[PDB]
Order: structure tokens, then C-alpha cells, then sequence
């Protein structure tokens, strides 16, 4: 179904370093609709909450510490399998192994400053939607565009 | 002063044609800091407080019923002179008369569909910004790259 | 009305120089529709009709061996005030003096090399794409993006 | 040989979504020649010769409907092992399944809405070049760039 | 004459910010032919000598200490006129003021670090040129592409 | 370690066919520091050296004699991995087959004219940073830009 959503959102240095723009056009270029924005200063609880399957890992403190140390721009892109595409278009957490073309490619060098992140699964995104968006921030109204879908 | 703020809102027509990223990131690239951002419909209300100055002319409800008929992009920017910078680089109302090199230049062609919005001077400004926007949404600390300003 | 055309084409310097498709989605991009397109090495009784109006003036002689000595992208966009438009978009006749953005003025330094042609007027281009293009070669459905006119 | 030739079709849906320039911009900048360029609506002849190969399939109906419901946008780019490269910068089939930084992986999101066309073979090239263009359409002089080849 | 050359200096808050390529890029995409490239930090000396027509103004301390504050990206550029163009191209002392398209009007935002340094006139042009390179830096042959100049 | 260093050398096809400043973005926008960069023609010597380990091949001759055929942007770039990633940006020899988004895939043709040369290891780096640059030609000391590393 084309009506499939991911969460993406521009880390902190992703948004320090005046990237948000250039992100979400590569997203509107692609063909995916844009039905939730907003910027925000992550809370612990949130990016605990949203980093919840590394918390035993060791860099887990210093994960939640940065999420949390300045704006972030949440967003939320529909289309038909937008969750893996979008992390296609971003690449793979190590930034310097991620190819050009890609966002954390041409962006990136370290995996502490790995510019944005992209839900990794439906499952995931749909709890990841739900954690950082309130229904009535989503739109309900897209209307397939018959230029991207046949 | 280096913290003037303006708001800026990419209105239906821009939204549907995916030029969000592409504006924002112009004001990006200009040194401007995002102190605000969110996706949202425009309700009834909104529309008409923001274009409260023309409830007494003709295209008042023409106004209020197109910014409401989709999708708003809106957004505060903060920098110095931004209020004027900004409507620099969007150009004059009609887009068919901006110059190449502004945004309604462009990408527009016409006055009743000229994309975005910035607001005419730091009094509207305020007044916008508090209407578009809460408190919670805006940022406090901001800090603009080091190297824009002396 | 949004129906008016207009007569561009990208002359044997800025074919030679890989200018067609940067030219080509700067006109895409400010939403008018392309009509027509097609490469061609103009004949010299096309360019010696084409530039009728300059037959007494000395220079003649060179514009017409020039714009018949290679390749040539000619092409015919519509949408409304595309004429004037057009020419605001490509710059002055000297793009030493053209302003940065236009596409004289980013990618021209000899008049005698200017790359585009754009008609100056309404009637111009009327007999400009009359000439330049059979009435077959011509789309007569355009329905151009619906976010495009009020 | 550097004289080998491609045909790359930018389809109805490329044409609509504005993505002419830039997909011709792209073959540009690469460094491959435009030998021949004009914007047509097919028709259903050339259409199914075109598609061929699937005469046999239930699609057949469908790509040749599509292909043959608006403007598109043919050319002919010559160069070394052109055919292949073309295809490389076209991504795959699926533009889901297309890498970031070519032209499917970066604007589209359907199969069945894949942006352009590009010859799979020297065989398939020859034969498509020789089905949408006349021997006049091409050019015969083509020169190659001292600073491209070796 | 088409050998006219202007010295340009990418300042220290353009090089931090990550413009080096960006304007470089802009002028060989003019078809201004680079003839001189270094970076480096310039000592007091070389500061003062450059803002010699300075040397008795309140600011003239704090454009030495600034310019010399970090590395800067020296070059020259050749073509018909480069020296006014080149100043266009780059906007007016203000970027605030500067125009979108320019340099200036489309990065910077404060007068203290408005990015980039042109000459104003070939007077001071020869004499910048002198001042910052040696005479086996800058290229004795040219020949520009023949599809610049007529 | 985040000071590593790899040498990039824009060859003779490259800073002629105006692809010097584009190429330097793309490693501005990656991340890396610029902390060496001028532009030069090559000795034989020089190139020899630069060559040596194919001194014995037979296409050591042909190397040698193009990459002192004219003007080349030597540069020196620094980062974490930025040996390994500067050439993951490059592509791999040949340009036809190096994938859209790399250097050579967006803009080569030919192996024999490939762009540009980028260090293959740190060891090989290191021995290239000290034929192409002087100590005095390099920034010593960077400090790490917060945005970019832990
Ligand atoms: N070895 C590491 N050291 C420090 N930080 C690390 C490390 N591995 C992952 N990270 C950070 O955790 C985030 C989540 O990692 C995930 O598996 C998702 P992803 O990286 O593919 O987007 C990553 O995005 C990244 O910010």
C-alpha cells in the first residue's frame, strides 16, 4: 500500500550544520509526501524511549546525551515502501561506509555524528510515530498523486 | 540586533509543488537559525486572524479559503535583518516580476499562487509568530554559526 | 490568459558548453510547460528568417554563420507572461552585465556568445515558433500543474 | 568505440514531474553527447514496436497505454560504452530498489512509474534509435573532447 | 581583452563555513579561467598591505586581525571583464543588501564576515595580484574555451 | 585517529573541464578539512615521483606525460578515514562503471581521463603529502568541529 510511513528526524548536527532543507527535498524529489514536521529539543525520556533497543549498549549515555543537547527536526514521509527506501537514501550507520549519493555519504564521518536517523522497520516506525507525533499533528488527507504511482 | 525573528510559511501551492526543503534551505544557507517549525492545516480561525488586516476587502475570504485548503509549512527564522533579508529572497508579490536568484523568481508564475509567505516587518512579525506558534514550540538557545557574525 | 508561448532556443555555444538540461529545468522548475523541443543544426535561409530583422545590419552575417555552425536546442515553453518571463530569466544582452542567478549572468562573458535566445516579445515569438516549428511538433494539450494558477 | 549510442526516453510521468532538465543535465555533465532530442507523444505503433519484447505479457497493454497517454521527451546520447552507463545512472527496474544518486533512486518510488527508458544493448539501441528517430534527427558530427577521451 | 585577471579571496568565516568549493564553482561555471590557487594564513603584513587604502580607519585593526585569524583561499581569475563581473557576482559590501543569485545575498548575513574578497577595479587588481602571489604561480598560457568568446 | 590525511589531485581533464570547485564542495560538505591546497603544472620530476611505483609499467609514460599537461588543483584533505572515504567518493578507475553519486561516476567517460587521483592508502598519502606540499603549506593544528566528531 502506498499509504506506508517512516519516521526520520535531523539530529542535532544534522540541524547545526544547516542540513534540514537539503534533507527533506531529497525526500520531496523521491515521490514521498511529507504528513508530519516539527522541531523540538529532544527530552531524556523521549530518546531513551526512542533508543530503547541500545540502552545496554556501552555509547548508549552518550547517544542520549547529544539527541538531547539541541533542536531536532522530527518528521514523518508516506509512500509505498517509504521505511526501507528512506534507509536506503540515508545509508548505513558507519557514515565513511555509507556510499555518495547517500545522505549520511555525502554528509558524514563519524557514527556519533551520523547526521539523521530512519526507522528500521514498520513495526518500528509505527512506534516511533506514535512516540514523537500526536494524531492530530498527521495528516489524514494525502491524495495519491498520479504522476508517482500507478 | 543579531535576534530579530520573522516568520515564514510555505503556503498550499508551495507545499504541493515539494518546495519545502529547497526554501528551507535557502534561509539556511544564508546563515538564518530555525527557531520554529511544524507541518500543520491552517484552521478558519488561523487563516483569518493572520489576514485580519483584509477581512474588510474582496479577496479576504479568497485568502483565507486557499491557505486553509491544504497542508502550511510554517517556520520562525532568527538573524539579523531578517525580517527584510527574507522578503529580499523571496522577491515582490509577483513572482512573474522577481528576479532569477529569489525563490518567487524562481519558481512562480503567479500572484494568486506565489508559494510563500514572509512577514512585512518586525511588528507583524511578532504578531505572527505568536499566532502561529507557542511558547513550547520556539526555541530559547539559540547561537548561530560563529563565523556569521562579528 | 496562461496560454501565451514563447520561442527559446539554446544556441552552438551553449549546447557545446552542456548547458541544454541546466537551462531547460530552470524553465520546469518556474513552472512553465514545455511545448515543444528538438535539437537541430539551423539551415541558413532558418537563421538568416530568423534574425530578418537585423539583414541590413553589418553584424547579420556573423549571428547567422554562428547559430548554423553547430547544434542548436530550440524549444517553445507556455504559461502566463512566459515571454517576458523568459527574458528576465535568461538576463541582459551583455552577460558581463547580467545579474548573478540569470543564466546569462551565471554562465556568459562574451555578447557574441550570449548562449540562449529568447523572444522579446509576444509577436516575435508567434513568428519565432512558427518558423522554428512545424504546428505537429506541438502539444495542444498542456495542463500544466494544477498549483500553478489561481 | 567512443561512437556508441544510447536511446533514452524520458516517459510521460518524468515529463510531468518537471525532471527533463535534470536527467538530461546528468547524461551532460557524465560527459555523453546529445546527438539527437525532441519531444513527442508517441504513438501506438511505435509504442509497441518499442516494447516488444513483452508482447507476450499482460503488462504489455499497459506500458504501451502509458508511454503513448502524454509527451515524452526522446533523445540519443553517444559516447563510450554509453548503453551501459546510461543504464547505470538509471538505477534498476524498481526505483525503490535504485541507489541514491541515480535518477530512479532519486526521484522515483513505482515500477510501474519509473521515470525514463534507456536501451538495454547495443542491439536494443540501434534498433529503438532507428524506430524514434530519423537519420536526419541525428547528428553526423559529433567530435569528441580532447579532455573527455584518452 | 579577454586576459583581464582579478585577485579573489575566499576569507577565513568562508572557509570555515564551507564555501571554498561553492565560489570557486561559481566563477569557473561563468567561464572565468583560474590562473592562481593557494590557501594560506596571512601574516600581519600581507594584512595591512592588502587593506592599504584602510590604514587610517577605526575598522582597518579589525579587518587585519580577522583576515589573518585563519587560513584563506587566494586565487586569480582571467576572462573578458572579470574584475566587474566578479564584483557582481559577488553582491555588495552588505550581504543583508546583496541580491539573491549573489554570493554575498545568498550566504552571509553580517558585513563583518561577508565571506569573500574581489578587486574592485584593475588598478588594484594588478596590484593584489602582486601582492599575493609570485610570479611562478599564475599560469602563462590560457586559451579558454572557444565557445566563450566570439 | 581524525587527523588523517589523504592527498587529492584535480588532473589536467578535471581543471579543465571546470570541475575543480564542485569536487571540492562535495569534501567540504563530507566534513573534511581543506589543510593544503594550490593549483600548479606538474614537473616531470614531480610526476615521476608521484608515479614511481609504475616507473617499470607501460602506461607509466603515458601518466606521467598527461598529468604535466597542464594546470592541476593539488589538495590535501583531513578527517577520520578520510584515505579510505575520499576514494569510496572518487569511484573506482574506471568512471563508466563507478556508480552514479561518486566523482568519476557523475562525470568521467574514460580511464584514461578519470578526474581526479585521490591517495590509495595512509601510507602512500603521507609519502604523496610531502613530494606535492612544503611543511609551510599545511595548517598544523585544526581542533575538531564539534558537529563533525564525538
Ligand atoms: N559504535 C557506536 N558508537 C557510538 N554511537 C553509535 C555506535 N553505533 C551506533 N551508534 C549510534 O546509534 C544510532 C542507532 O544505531 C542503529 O542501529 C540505527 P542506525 O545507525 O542504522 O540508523 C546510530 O544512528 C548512531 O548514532
Amino acid at each position: 500500500v502506498n499509504k506506508e510511513r517512516t519516521f526520520l528526524a535531523v539530529k542535532p548536527d544534522g540541524v547545526a550544520r544547516g542540513l534540514v532543507g537539503e534533507i527533506i527535498a531529497r525526500y520531496e524529489k523521491k515521490g514521498f509526501v511529507l504528513v508530519g514536521l516539527k522541531q523540538l529539543v529532544p527530552t531524556k525520556d523521549l530518546a531513551e524511549s526512542h533508543y530503547a533497543e541500545h540502552k545496554e549498549r556501552p555509547f548508549f549515555g552518550g547517544l542520549v546525551s547529544f539527541i538531547t543537547s539541541g533542536p531536532v527536526v522530527a518528521m514523518v514521509f508516506e509512500g509505498k515502501g517509504v521505511v526501507a527506501s528512506a534507509r536506503l537514501m540515508i545509508g548505513v550507520t558507519n557514515p565513511l561506509a555509507s556510499a555518495p549519493g547517500s545522505i549520511r555519504g555525502d554528509f558524514g564521518v563519524d557514527v556519533g555524528r551520523n547526521i539523521i536517523h530512519g526507522s528500521d522497520s514498520v513495526e518500528s516506525a509505527n512506534r516511533e510515530i506514535a512516540l514523537w507525533f500526536k494524531p492530530e499533528e498527521l495528516l489524514t488527507e494525502v491524495k495519491p498523486n498520479p504522476n508517482l504511482y500507478e
